């Protein structure tokens, strides 16, 4: 992933700001609404029936939080994702078998909430740091696929 | 497309309240400056090479007031969107040669623009009607490929 | 999905040469083993570990020929594709809950499938008939997801 | 690229028997006539109006060389494919403009004409492996993009 500073400045300064208690759970409560196929990865999470069902779920609320927790730790290393990533790419790709397209919609949906979140502070150059951000994190993860 | 009742009640409102000269021109700026590629369709606009050459540009910010207008006759017509769009599709891809993947880039936009344009009020399931909208409209332009 | 006659005349001959109870085995098993992710739906079929498991598994060659009898459906009802696999689309989407981006890896694989049977008879443009072809299906399919 | 020394020797083994002079211009042609938008990138190369024009052009054919070149170069440096392409893709994307979707498009089209070809030699685990560096190389050559 390659930044200027001027976009890692921007991009490090809107995540000091995130709730990530809260994003977390958004993002992943979003793409489970949004793209239902992916439900099927969380069915042992309980009821997923309703978005307010999903919305809800405080098994999706916490694992969420999870999920943006290592998304700050790949911001903290852009220099090496395929690493700080590699443990999370064998679980993800040889146990769990997800779609390589799956890891790509989820950095959307995360992009979409910002979008959300900083309304105006989400700036095109701004959005466009992001969208490297999470197409690097994307690729990382399925690594173990290539 | 297929809209429930509630989400397209959803959809029709939001869109009533949308400023177009705010989330068109914002929606093909971001375009242009998050996938770069997109830039040698509008050399005829002039300065591009920068985000706020695009951003500042009256030949985006013009051109994507009739992006928008397109899509709001769109709207309209959510049961006929490959008719609405027929004359769109021929101009789009016999005629420019879009790649039918830009379609969709720009679909994406848009809905971070919506969610960037509407904060609270772009809810899980509004998120989800408007997904369906942009992936129907992308497909319908996409038409003379198929 | 539009075929010219030329179009329609080539691709009706190659479809009539096609040895049903081989090639579906072959697209279906080719798939679980290039795009490895896919072998999460096939629940029952046991072992998908090697590229020999899958391909001579007994339930991978019985469910291919499955698939093929509907890919021969389609091909007879270009201009109701939705229709035709109605009951299958809710089936792919409501039920097994199918990323719709495996129903365009089947449809590429299948058309790889033929390229290797049929050589030199597998022409450009039967090439991008059979693609036009299975980018529909695929389409079709995903319908419960529009 | 993760390449298993059986799968890296059935690779190089097959790559061997490739017409050098003639899958490149095969590969090159089909991609212009399966996906025609494509085309725009090489209207300079003259008559692209049909299946048989681009099958003709001699522009083609030739330009299809140095991309099988340009492959062969990645097949044996599949432990460097970005510094391999870093040439490559500074033209592709900072002069050309490529949609990073092409690369892609391409890597598929070879795979195809390569079990055109093969038949029966064209095994799932050879395809699978064949797969892997398309991708590889798909990547490398959009790291401009990343
Ligand atoms: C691309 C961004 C993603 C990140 C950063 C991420 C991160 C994580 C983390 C940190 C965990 C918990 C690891 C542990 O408990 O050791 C996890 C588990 C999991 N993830 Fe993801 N993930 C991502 C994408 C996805 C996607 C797209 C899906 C499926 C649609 C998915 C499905 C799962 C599942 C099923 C689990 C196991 C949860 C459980 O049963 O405890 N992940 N992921
Ligand atoms: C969401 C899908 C899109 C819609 C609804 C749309 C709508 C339109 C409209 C309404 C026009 C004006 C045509 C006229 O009145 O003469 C137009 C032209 C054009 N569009 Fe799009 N468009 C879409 C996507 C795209 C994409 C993705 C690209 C390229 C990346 C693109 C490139 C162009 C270009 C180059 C023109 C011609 C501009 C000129 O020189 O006049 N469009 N589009
Ligand atoms: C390209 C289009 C496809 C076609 C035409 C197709 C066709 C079929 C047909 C005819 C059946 C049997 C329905 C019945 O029970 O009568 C079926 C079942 C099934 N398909 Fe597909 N399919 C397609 C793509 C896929 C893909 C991409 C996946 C997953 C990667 C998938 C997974 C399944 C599963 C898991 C079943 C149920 C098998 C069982 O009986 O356990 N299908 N499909
Ligand atoms: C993905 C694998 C690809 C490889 C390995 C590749 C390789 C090459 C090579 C070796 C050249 C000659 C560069 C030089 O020495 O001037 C070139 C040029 C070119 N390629 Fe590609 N290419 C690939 C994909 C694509 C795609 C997908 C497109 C567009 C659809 C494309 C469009 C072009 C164009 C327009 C030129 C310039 C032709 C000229 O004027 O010489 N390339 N490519």
């Amino acid at each position: 992933v390659h930044l200027t500073p001027e976009e890692k400045s921007a991009v490090t300064a809107l995540w000091g700001k995130v709730n990530v208690d809260e994003v977390g759970g958004e993002a992943l409560g979003r793409l489970l609404v949004v793209y239902p196929w992916t439900q099927r990865f969380f069915e042992s999470f309980g009821d997923l029936s309703t978005p307010d069902a999903v919305m809800g779920n405080p098994k999706v609320k916490a694992h969420g939080k999870k999920v943006l927790g290592a998304f700050s730790d790949g911001l903290a290393h852009l220099d090496n994702l395929k690493g700080t990533f590699a443990t999370l790419s064998e679980l993800h790709c040889d146990k769990l078998h997800v779609d390589p397209e799956n890891f790509r919609l989820l950095g959307n949906v995360l992009v979409c909430v910002l979008a959300h979140h900083f309304g105006k502070e989400f700036t095109p150059p701004v959005q466009a740091a992001y969208q490297k951000v999470v197409a690097g994190v994307a690729n990382a993860l399925a690594h173990k696929y290539h």
